[PDB]
């Protein structure tokens, strides 16, 4: 119904390593929360891609593939993710903490007015009570790192706005299969009716070199 | 119908100096388009801030003053654009290659699913002909600087997607007022119907200072 | 009775090298005071920590292991140091200069109204004569770095003041194991005792 | 009394600006708690150096003046502030956040068993109520930042632990002048007292 | 016949310090030289820049003034300097070693097969006597720097290669006007004439 | 004919990881405009440089080898890049876009009347048309890389002027030879005559 | 017998803010030596150059002109130095923590195998007690500024080794003349026989671009 | 009676990779000047340092034991060079481009009246006419490296100032030993009579600390 979705960051053909290292703690927290694992991926020429995705233990795959989706350019994954999210409603997403989960990570978050922890240390799922409004929310992420200066590690939490968006660098989550032969549905989209058009021309204008006029 | 924004920045009560010299070159452009000169500006208290902004030429200032809007965070901020600019539907919007504009501009861009040329060193007003579909777009915003390593001055046009965005570095462009009485309608919205929530908690965590089990 | 402690430093689960250099140089003082090497560390996941540090001949290895003290944090990891240290109250302790040693050096050293010496580029065990206190001091921990610059080099000694504090960089010191199979007692302690001092409260805005 | 103090940091004579802001800014928290502003200052050469302090609304300025007190070191500067607020039991201390104060805040606040919120945006005076104690703590500072980065910002309170210590950067508070003409104490310390504490001596071998 | 040129660079409207510097240098070569000063500035909106520059006893002015000269782009700039350069055949170039000066000056001593030395710290003029060639040349430029480092200073001369080039840092030359009625030609060229040489064009992808 | 010449840089004998990507990569767009590839080096003690060279299937490989050729200075290599290029007349010249690339590629593309466009992303064979010309220019160089910043993307051609001069990023392109024993000819030039051009003279006075 | 020296660092004619300042102090601990101020300059063109300098209460001032130590190089600068202190036998050498400082400074005291404390921070005279062998030393420069790391401001002696020499950043003495009528033997000394000549040659061997 | 000089830097009883180098690079250079290979090294230990010496050619190894010459300092190892250097009249020395070389050799050379080029890219020998006063110079040593802000390939001699210094980056020559079995004069010296005493003593002042 809400399940978790991770971004899988395409370089040369090769889904990336903190990708694969999320896919493997979105197992976990999946696991937790009895919810299911998603995955997207877009790119150009990705026919075996659910190869190196599903053993991960990835329920469902969705894989964009068109010509103009790599390299990375931020309007289309944007609107991709902003589109994709919309639909299928994540209580969850995870990206890598790359170049990419930089860029990409803001825009999306911005665009579903959603919440979003950079850096995140560890992820784990606990429950917040507001004594405020005196209610309990359960099951939420828990985005956990270093805070105020490094004084302490804190947790943060958004007990309302999904998704809960969070990224992670590299190296800091252990990578683990489910099993070789874990099985997934794949769905490969129609890019159109999710990508968003280009819309942008660089010109040089004739005007700019004559001679300024008295 | 469709006009020109500026977006005017505000520092301690002041809006900035690059602000000012953007609501100067809005104008000119204004006047080169026949639309009218509308600006926005979001802070706490800003009761006499029509007087810093009036005097440049501007038809239509938008105000939004509620207690959480200053300092500077980026999703009430870029929730207040997407959401005016929806309605609006400016067909030109200017911002302040500052710190803040360099984080606003890209998420209000994603948002509207519009273009955006950071540090303009031009502007100017034109058109380009599509040799490919046989047709002339008139009256496009030229968005101008350096290109390509370096190599020459280029210009961008973005031909359908609005607004059409850019931003200028502080000093690029002349500040002036077109007369210290100018008059302009001032619209004090309600932020409440603009802004959104922000949905996040920082905690620390009792059991993260538990000594791990075995 | 009254230790050499090392500060292991802890990084994507490894123990830092600069660390590991400092038990190596903290079993030669150590075997020179004629007293143990005890050593510190804390971090997440640490079940199997010990053998990164045993081998260079640690006789006591004090562990915390609590999801919030990794990555190092300034309160969390300065609170463990000065309590245990008041516990144990070591003679000396040594500790990496890293970006970790530099924020975690003087916070340390403060709360135990010791003055931390940085950098040093030779350690010893020596005496010192002081002829005010008429008295003469035995087995200080001479640490030994340029005054500024390089050429200029001194000595300082805490005579009185405990533990004695100072940190080396990376590579100074050589490392090298004991024995594969050195023995320590492991100490696997309760962490929020050693924490829950600090007195820091997050509150909604 | 419990009062707030701000030290005042010194460069070639001239009281750093942003110590200046915070004076300012004490003097307003000083006002809503009801106590006195007291501020510091260590150095060479300060015969009349209440003349850029005192106008800010200090009450009462501590001067500290010997020749090893400039420029800034670390152990005599922490060591002054260490046994004075021993002394005068502060409820606040401020502290500009500066190279100076990267290196004393944390050295200070780690000997006065305090917990140092860096970089505060804004400072409050407010009430924190611990509900599963019973207890609400009253005119407590609200030390505010972001967390990380930019776009999350909290409070943290020190309930209990005191000084409750802050920093701030040059620039985020205004600095202004009560009067030309304000009037308080100005007290010059022995200086050797508070800092002979410190066990650090030279020696040449 | 034969002159001393000197690239004005130009930023926010104002010709830099260091150009200004090598008008003043340039004016006291082209002296000994008994040849002029010209100048050549290119950028937007220049219609009062004669008024930054003949001061420092500049004969004559170049100006090239549109849209897309300012910022500095490698290209036009380029094909400018080049196009003037074969056209009015300068014996000397002289230019500030700033990033703009680092960017152009190679660029353009190539294209006229001359060898660019940067950053002298003198420059003089003089003869060389070359007995391989027989003959000896008189009124080079001398392009006095370092070879490396700083101790060993060396002179470099270009007998025959023209334009002779050579850049100088910021503050190494004193500048210095003439006066300020100082009369020189200042001549407003077509821009398309001497950029539209460039083959470089962009395409959609 | 008219072929695709790659500078390969070198250091400390080994041929540079950019230079045979951009072997790779110009053995591509050879193979697509039907013409051969060549190659330059130059440096010193280069007895058997082909074997690194030649096996990414370079038909040509020009070797100049002298004392004053290494380490890389910017007179002797442009002067020889300059100079074989005016015979070769290559359409295309590629190169990596490195420390030595960013000095040389600007003052050989200057002194052959091209714009070297740097830090490509990609490199393709194209036609672009000229409509207001009447004229189709064929098996172009298509210089794929964005305009600024990353997300606007252009193709930048050269239709006339030659060599067409691109410039890559070490990674960009992928490294992968023919074959160990493909064949092709090595001239070992005589490297006065490249460089005895340039007028550059070190006077003592 | 026994003086004390200030390295006059010239700029265009000039002499610097810095050594001005390293006069004064420099006059003060002379004073309280009971010795003379001596000063030193080198460069091209110093015909006048004892009117900024003498005011200062310089006592005796050493004057190199020659066209070969303007700019300042290495090898000129430093043999006059060690030469001229040869012959005087100082017992205190300051001298400006500039670039040419930093240069300076460490060459001369090698040269004459003396001490030498840079960017010093106060300068006073004092005693030191060699405790070990219950010696006296009496009037010595005291260099002091912070040491180990910004811990402790320290203070070096040099009880044998002469010069004692330091070197002091600008801005942290106040530079005050004596009297502009303060009279000084200038002496112009033969730049012969203190500096040693350059012996380089920079050259471009033909054969470096002949085909191997 | 004049030979080449290779200064060997010690790190913890190892004879540096680059100091070997030089060693080698020296055979050869000593081998084309038909003059003999000298080696000084200087440090503490060194009972058998002879043994990672002599094999690269090495006719006379002046070595330098003393507890006080590691890690190395600036006076004791100017010093040492300087005054054997007096004795013993090298026409060149060589020394490796590190972080020693870069303190040893500006010292040494300033007190010698010598050059010095930094970061050589080739050693040769060869001649130089000057041809403003007709002499021709024999056998100097081409110092070769980039100049002129990466220009062209320049060559330095010193035709007259001795000895002719150089230092050279590690890996830019080849090492090679000539024979295990290669025999030197290996001369342990008495340090007291080459090195200088410490003389300086940091002190922390009571009465600094003393209100004012
Ligand atoms: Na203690
Ligand atoms: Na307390
Ligand atoms: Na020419
Ligand atoms: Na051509």
């Amino acid at each position: 119904a809400n399940n978790l979705f991770v971004y899988c960051e395409i370089e040369e053909g090769i889904v990336a390593d903190v990708s694969l290292e999320l896919l493997t703690k979105g197992r976990s927290l999946a696991n937790e929360l009895n919810c299911q694992l998603e995955a997207v991926v877009a790119g150009t020429g990705l026919k075996e891609i659910e190869k190196q995705i599903l053993p991960y233990g990835v329920d469902k795959l969705h894989v964009f593939d068109a010509e103009g989706l790599y390299p990375y350019t931020s309007l289309p994954h944007t609107s991709i993710l902003v589109n994709l999210f919309k639909e299928e409603q994540p209580q969850i997403c995870l990206m890598g903490a790359t170049v990419i989960g930089r860029d990409l990570g803001p825009r999306v978050s911005s665009a579903l007015t959603s919440g979003l922890t950079a850096d995140c240390t560890s992820l784990e799922i606990g429950d917040h009570e507001d004594k405020k409004e005196g209610k309990v929310y359960k099951n939420l992420l828990y985005q956990i790192r270093p805070a105020f200066g490094g004084n302490i590690v804190a947790t943060i939490v958004n007990p309302e706005h999904r998704p809960q968006m969070a990224t992670v660098r590299e190296g800091v989550m252990k990578k683990e299969i489910v099993s070789p032969a874990y099985q997934g549905e794949v769905i490969r989209h129609d890019v159109k009716k999710y990508v968003a058009d280009t819309d942008y021309v660089v010109k040089v204008i004739e005007r700019h070199v004559e001679k300024a006029k008295n």
